[PDB]
Order: structure tokens, then C-alpha cells, then sequence
């Protein structure tokens, strides 16, 4: 005697009802299909996660709502479970509708909302009270709404919404879920999802969204089934497929690797979604700008073996610029690279300072993965760009005292023709900065942060470096062979850490930063007061960012994680502290 309970990952797009609602129904099908009685799906499903503001709307919950029903008719023979945001008296929840056998047996509203990092909940949504139960009309019947127990079938249902009983007697409890990729975060998830089938001594499924939903934030569709402390079923997380569907019978790690699928998946859904033709990418020989090139390739040859020629190329939504003539090249790479020649599009280019030595690295990157490669000059351009200013300074520009304003003409003169070149391909021009970079203001505003998309802009320099290792490591990209103010040393990510994640004072992270080594006082001293300066003065850059993927356990967007004045004292205060 045994019960089939199973759940589902789905891709959604912020308000895409037509995405939105096919992943849903094709999900049930699945279940259907597999005669599945009980079926979890993520949390705010319907709409989507990241819809924002559109939650402040009277049109999104009416539509949602109706949605909700039109879908329900599709749960013929099953137990379903939907998310949605609901308007009950000028007041919007969050809540997740339950159906069984074409029926709503009632409404559970989110009793803890995310208001910490990358959430803010509590701007469209209000918390519901623990314990209590009220009644939601639609049109003319009366629905449990708010703390419910369902009784269905062979089962006590009860749910925990994300960041959300057993003295209730709940035999399943249903987690529907918009858990953002973050390094770790997978393993924090299985201890919970399995202790709270323990303690709850019950099944408990987790069902999380799926993809780059609204640009920042990426989903690793993990589903899992557990039961009384034991995972009985989990799914590959971050596929490249709209739904994943897992279930089971129920009786009676390395962050390079985790980096690797989620930017795969989330540059693949960030170019589809924005309907952009490919991307566009400046190679210098540099590591950032190589590890955006070797996301891209893997990010291509991914989803072309998950999906296949045909499926990735119509998801891609540019097969008509294929001819196929394909699908039979050999050996998968060859039709990988033709791809890449039409998704990616690098281009090196030099001035009279550039040494062909960052030329055959960016070269020899270029032609490994079989991106289409282009070279030019912008010496003219730039040459001519200083000599108008140095004649209208009536003066010469020499590296004593322009030494900043000549290194910014180098990245501002390239930007105006790689931009160009997008425009022409109607593709995504990505910027390369990192987080380090991002810190202390290092990248040259409107010059190579020119662009639409900063894919790893969410992690910092020492990171970077590792993974650029492991691709060429496991990822056969011996193209990285070549490439074997911020203070060296891994000082910076340091910092950062303590005073950005950590929260701490200068002089708190001054006073960790000794306790562990290896530098002296008065070194400790320079570097942290010259973090918390630059960072006070670049906050403006930052609030100019290209858009950028969340990866770690924080990141600077003040989009985003962390939200800091543009205007600000510059920590005088604290930096005098840390001398007196």
C-alpha cells in the first residue's frame, strides 16, 4: 500500500502567462501521465517570483486568480498545489491554492516574509497571522484561507511557504519555494527539507523554481521527496528544460561546479528571455574577460546536450539562422562551434600599446571554442581623442598628474565600436568587471562597464581565478593555458567580507584582520582605511552597473543585496578610530 508523491520544477518569466501557465499544465500532465496523486509546485508559480511592483497592481492578482481556476480544471484525479498573489481587502499575500480533482479546497498565505538581502516581500505582501483561518470569496463560494490543514484523498496536507503542522497531524507537508542560487545553499536546503520530515516524522516535498527568471536572481529547480528522515527522491537541479518533474511511492558541491551550471543556465535564459541575438565580448587576454568567454561556450555546449540540435536552437530563438545542415555534424562539437560562431562574437582590440602577447592568448581562446573573432585598432581614435583635449587644455597630458584620465581613455575609446558591433548583430555586449573590481570603483564608468549584462559581476577576483583553473582543468578549455588597487594577496576579498557581509566597523575588521595574519599594523591599517574610502566614493558607480547574477552569500548591487548611500561621510569617523 503506497501513495505517489511527486513534485515539480518549472521556469517561469515575471507576469509570462502564456510560459507561465504551459509549464504549470505540461507539469500536471507529466504527473497525470505517471499516474502522480500529489503534485508540489513552486512557490508563486503562476506569476512568477520577481514580479515587483507589478504585485502593487489590482490586474496581476485579478488575472492570477483566474488562472488559478482555469488551471484547476486541468487537475482531474490529482492533488495540486499553485502560487499566487491574493487581494483580500486592499491587502496582497502570498499564498499557494490547493486543488484536488478539479476542485480548490482552499488558500495558505505565507506567514514569514523574506524582508533580508536580495528580498523585500514585505513592499508587496503582507505577513499572515500563525494560526489563523479566515474565508476568501470568488464569486460565490467560501474557501479556507490563511493557516490550513487539507484532508485529501490518503493524506493530511499542510504547507511551509519557503522561508516558513505536526501538532496538527499533517501526514505530507508541501514546501513550495523560490529559493535563489547561492553557493552551499543546496546543502543548508537537504538538512532542513530532511530534519523537517524527521520532526515532522511525515513526507515532506520542496519544489523550487527553475532558471534566470527576472535577470539577477537564478533558480536551481531543486525538487526533493522526503520521509521521516530518509530523501527518498531528488532531480538534477539547473536544467536547461522549462519543467522537471520527480516523484516516489511512499509506504502506507565544489563551488566552481555549482558557478559552472548556474551561469550556464542563467546566461542561456538571460539572452532568450531579453530576446537577444547572441552575445559580444571584448577580449583584452585578461582573466575576466576570458572566463565571460568560456561561460558563454559552456553555456552553448550545455544546453545543446541536455536539449539537442533542434529543441536548444528553437529555444535559442534564432534556428532560422541556422540551416540544419546539422544534427549530423560530427562530433558535437563541430555544430557546438558553428553555434558558438553565431552566438559569440569576440573582438580584440589594440592601440600602439598592446604587445600581440594578450593578442594570441585572446587569439588562440577565440578560435577554441569557434566564436567568430575579429581584431582592429583604436590607437586613431584615441590618439586623436587626447590631442583634442590636450589642445583645449592648452597643455600636454603626461602620466604625472593625468595618470588617471589617460588609463580611462583606454577603455572609453573601445567602448563606442564593440557597441557598435552589437548593435549590428542585435546582440548582448557584456561588461567583465568582477565584485572586487566592484568594491573599490575599480572599472572605468562608461568605459568597461559599457554593456547589458555583467555575468560575473556577483563574485570576486580570488574566485574568478579558481574557476578559470578548473575550466581549463575539467572542462577541456586548454584555450586558458595562457592565461596561468587591489590589493594582492587575497586582502581585498578579505575585507570585504568582514565589512560588507559581516557588518563589521574598519576597526572590527582591522582587529580581525590581525588576529589572523600575516601583515603588520600599519599595513592592515593602509589597505582597510583605502577600502572604506574607495568604497565611499564608488558607491554612484555601482548604482550604474550593468545587470549581474547572484552567486555567493551577498553581492554589492544596491539593486539588490546591499543598499548604501551615494552621498556618505567616507567612514571618517571610523578611519580616524582605527588610529586613535
Amino acid at each position: 500500500s503506497t501513495i505517489r508523491i511527486g513534485g515539480a520544477a518549472v521556469n517561469q518569466t515575471p507576469i509570462d502567462w502564456e510560459n507561465n501557465v504551459k509549464n504549470i499544465l505540461d507539469a500536471i500532465e507529466e504527473a497525470k501521465n505517471a499516474n502522480v496523486e500529489i503534485l508540489c509546485l513552486p512557490e508563486l508559480c503562476i506569476t512568477g517570483y520577481g514580479c515587483e511592483d507589478l504585485f502593487l497592481t489590482d490586474w496581476v492578482a485579478e488575472t492570477a486568480i483566474e488562472y488559478c481556476f482555469e488551471i484547476a480544471a486541468s487537475c482531474t484525479d490529482i492533488t495540486v498545489s499553485l502560487g499566487l498573489p491574493m487581494r483580500i481587502a486592499g491587502i496582497t499575500y502570498n499564498c499557494v491554492c490547493l486543488v484536488e480533482n478539479g476542485i480548490v479546497k482552499g488558500f495558505s498565505a505565507k506567514q514569514f516574509l523574506a524582508n533580508e538581502g536580495v528580498h523585500y516581500e514585505t513592499r508587496w505582501f503582507t505577513a499572515w497571522p500563525r494560526n489563523h483561518t479566515t474565508t476568501f470569496l470568488y464569486n460565490d463560494v467560501k474557501y479556507p484561507f490563511g493557516d490550513v490543514l487539507y484532508n485529501v484523498k490518503d493524506a493530511r496536507i499542510g504547507f511551509e511557504i519557503c522561508e516558513d503542522h505536526y501538532e496538527k497531524g499533517a501526514t505530507l507537508v508541501l514546501n513550495p519555494s523560490a529559493s535563489h542560487f547561492a553557493f552551499g545553499k543546496s546543502a543548508i536546503r537537504y538538512d532542513l527539507v530532511i530534519g523537517g520530515s524527521e520532526r515532522f516524522d511525515c513526507t515532506y516535498v520542496y519544489a523550487n523554481l527553475l532558471g534566470n527568471e527576472a535577470g539577477r536572481m537564478i533558480y536551481d529547480g531543486e525538487v526533493l521527496i522526503a520521509h521521516k528522515g530518509k530523501l527518498i527522491q531528488r532531480n538534477d537541479r539547473l536544467s536547461f528544460k522549462n519543467v522537471n518533474l520527480i516523484y516516489a511511492d511512499i509506504a502506507t558541491l565544489e563551488k566552481e561546479f555549482e558557478f559552472w551550471e548556474a551561469t550556464s543556465l542563467g546566461l542561456f535564459d538571460y539572452m532568450r528571455k531579453s530576446r537577444s541575438k547572441g552575445f559580444v565580448l571584448s577580449l583584452s587576454g585578461g582573466a575576466d574577460s576570458s572566463a565571460c568567454a568560456i561561460m558563454v561556450a559552456e553555456m552553448i555546449r550545455k544546453g545543446l546536450k541536455e536539449l539537442g540540435l533542434t529543441a536548444f536552437l528553437q529555444k535559442s530563438n534564432m534556428e532560422t539562422l541556422f540551416d540544419l545542415p546539422a544534427l549530423q555534424h560530427l562530433p558535437f562539437e563541430e555544430q557546438a562551434k558553428k553555434i558558438t560562431a553565431v552566438f559569440l562574437t569576440t573582438a580584440y582590440q589594440s592601440t600602439r600599446n598592446s604587445g600581440d602577447e594578450t593578442y594570441t592568448s585572446a587569439k588562440t581562446l577565440a578560435e577554441s571554442i569557434g566564436a567568430t573573432f575579429y581584431n582592429w585598432s583604436v590607437d586613431e581614435e584615441i590618439e586623436q581623442y587626447k590631442a583634442t583635449i590636450e589642445n583645449v587644455i592648452e597643455r600636454p597630458l603626461t602620466w604625472e598628474k593625468d595618470d588617471i584620465t589617460l588609463q580611462n581613455i583606454q577603455a572609453r575609446g573601445r567602448a563606442p565600436i564593440i557597441w557598435m558591433l552589437t548593435n549590428v548583430k542585435q546582440a548582448l555586449l557584456i561588461t567583465t568587471s568582477n565584485r572586487s573590481e566592484g568594491d573599490v570603483g575599480y572599472a572605468t564608468m562608461d568605459g568597461d562597464t559599457a554593456g547589458g549584462i555583467a555575468p560575473i559581476a556577483g563574485v570576486d577576483k580570488d574566485f574568478i581565478r579558481s574557476w578559470l583553473r578548473w575550466a581549463e582543468k575539467n572542462r577541456n578549455q586548454h584555450g586558458l593555458h595562457i592565461v596561468n588597487d587591489l590589493m594582492p594577496y587575497d586582502v581585498l576579498a578579505r575585507i570585504e567580507r568582514k565589512a560588507i557581509k559581516e557588518r563589521l566597523s574598519p576597526v572590527q575588521v582591522y582587529t580581525a584582520l590581525l588576529t589572523e595574519g600575516p601583515y603588520t599594523k600599519n599595513e592592515f591599517k593602509y589597505w582597510v582605511k583605502k577600502f572604506f574610502r574607495l568604497w565611499s566614493i564608488n558607491q554612484w558607480k555601482r548604482e550604474r552597473l550593468a545587470p549581474s547574477f547572484h552567486m555567493d552569500d551577498f553581492n554589492i548591487d544596491p539593486r539588490s543585496w546591499y543598499r548604501f548611500p551615494i552621498l556618505s561621510s567616507g567612514f571618517a569617523k571610523e578611519l580616524n578610530d582605527l588610529d586613535q
